[PDB]
């Protein structure tokens, strides 16, 4: 509402001035994920996403004016980074970033390459913090998974990411206006993760990619994309932007690339990478 | 003599010309049916791993029916149980593709054909001392099926051809049968990391070319690795062998077989694996 992607008064170039804590920082996201300048760390294990089977509550999705954001009910979806299914990270939401055109859209790049859509699965560190509102603002409170998606011409519906999303229960269209929300069938996040290799990813400490760009995010970005069709990406593009945006249709809702180590950093960060127990 | 495209020697005739075992009831490929398969949680992630002290060369041949990578002995292995103790040793990798982008794979998944199916062939070194003893004996072989799908937008480094090191450029019109060329080693571990190695169909079946021996433990990964139209067209530049009717190599896949033909004496089951978590 005080920031946008496309209105030059409030757009990404202004965030460092409008939200200095912390959009002016030097641990910002997204970054270029560079295979050659990253350190392989064999101790980083396969990611698991898993559901509390006795959870009953509804999932919703909202056009928040900046993105399409799925809101998961509490105590329902989890991430494990350590092989133990003990509720260390609890998923809160998933939102999406895409392009006006198929050659751009993602926040992260991989060796300079932009994907048409990047999904962000946002969790809080339940191991330490009892609620999301406690975690969102505090050191080390968040972990986000970045899921790239690529467009293919030939695929069965059932093998695309939209199958895991249950097609968003058909809710995406021009009438889905900010700030409306709608109930949807649940997203099968375990199926989504099975559509890529969950051992192969970049890992680094960074930030939220929208203001206030808090530097409290443990980032994991999977290298292999899940697959969607051109028709599916088009469903996002019919969403309208909020009125504080210049462009009418929602698209190009991604932040410009940040450096891993701007010149003013007082302690450099390292980009790590993981791969499966093999090779 | 056999072929894919000559109606006189082609797949419809294999059951008669090679009755052992192309007339059997445990033949491959099959349609891999998600709904009519049994999830078996005990089936673990597949690992491919290299003996880092091997230095022997890899080669590729146009054998007249496919392009076949031949790996040196004692070099590349598969583990299905998480232990790296050389139970399965990889022998070769070959490929099946179509004249057009909408067919080419031997297996289907829920009826869908992919443009290119790779077959990583290994022998059960746990029981048999050499590829030549395992290839015609019970339980001798295990093959991995790798589906590939065409994308328009991708960097070369993220395509399967990075793992293949472009086959050192040997895929071209002048690569005539039965020439063989030395190639850079194929990074099969990287290839496997391009898909989810816990998510696969598993069943007992057969070689997909004569003599169709019924001694193959099949593993077919569900998620495809990615290639470009340019890359698929390289395979289509290869010439077929002189006993094919078609000139350029393509449609070198066997028709779909049933999991359980009517005459079967003991039905087989299609299994499915997925990663721990859900
Ligand atoms: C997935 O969701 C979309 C809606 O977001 C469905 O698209 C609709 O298709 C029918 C016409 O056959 C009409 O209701 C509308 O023209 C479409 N909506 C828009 C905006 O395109 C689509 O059918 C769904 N797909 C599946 C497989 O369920
Ligand atoms: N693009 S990104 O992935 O880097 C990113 C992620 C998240 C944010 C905003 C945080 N707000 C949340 S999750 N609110 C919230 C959380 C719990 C509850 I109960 C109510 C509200 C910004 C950017
Ligand atoms: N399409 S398929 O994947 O079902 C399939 C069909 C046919 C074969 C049999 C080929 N025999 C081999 S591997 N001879 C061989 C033995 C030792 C050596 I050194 C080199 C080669 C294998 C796989
Ligand atoms: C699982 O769901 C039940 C009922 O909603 C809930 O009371 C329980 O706490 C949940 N378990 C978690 C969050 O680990
Ligand atoms: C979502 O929509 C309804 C109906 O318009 C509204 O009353 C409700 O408070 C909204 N809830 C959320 C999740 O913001
Ligand atoms: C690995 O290769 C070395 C040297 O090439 C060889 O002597 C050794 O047997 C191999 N290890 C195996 C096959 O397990
Ligand atoms: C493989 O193919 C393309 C050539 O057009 C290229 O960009 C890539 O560098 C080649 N790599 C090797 C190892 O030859
Ligand atoms: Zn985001
Ligand atoms: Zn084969």
């Amino acid at each position: 509402s005080e920031w946008s992607y496309t209105n030059i008064l409030t757009g990404p170039e202004t965030w460092h001035e409008h939200y200095k804590n912390m959009c002016s920082g030097y641990y910002q996201s997204p970054i270029d994920l560079k295979t050659d300048i990253s350190t392989l760390d064999l101790k980083l294990k396969t990611v698991i996403i898993y559901r509390n089977t006795s959870s009953t509550e509804t999932t919703t999705i909202q056009n928040n004016g900046h993105s399409a954001e799925v809101k998961f009910p509490r105590n329902t979806w989890f991430i494990s980074f350590d092989g133990i299914l003990d509720y260390k990270y609890e998923i809160i939401q998933m939102h999406f970033h895409w392009g006006n055109t198929d050659d751009r859209g993602s926040e992260h790049t991989i060796d300079g390459f932009r994907f048409p859509l990047e999904g962000h699965i946002v969790s809080f560190r339940r191991q330490m913090y009892s609620s999301p509102s406690e975690a969102i603002g505090r050191p080390g409170g968040l972990a986000v998974l970045g899921i790239m998606h690529q467009i293919v011409e030939s695929i069965k519906y059932e093998q695309t990411a939209f199958k895991a999303y249950n097609n968003f229960s058909g809710v995406l269209n021009s009438q889905f206006v900010p700030p409306n929300n709608s109930t949807i069938d649940d997203i099968n996040l375990a199926l989504l993760l099975s559509l890529l290799n969950p051992s192969r990813y970049f890992r680094y400490l960074g930030s939220l990619t929208t203001p206030p760009c808090t530097e409290n995010v443990l980032w994991t970005v999977f290298i292999d994309p899940v697959l969607i069709t051109r028709e599916q990406i088009n469903l996002f593009r019919n969403l309208p932007y909020g009125s504080n945006e210049k462009q009418t249709r929602m698209g190009d809702n991604f932040r410009p690339i940040q450096l891993l180590n701007p010149i003013d950093t007082l302690a450099s960060r390292t980009l790590y990478r993981a791969t499966a127990r093999g090779g």
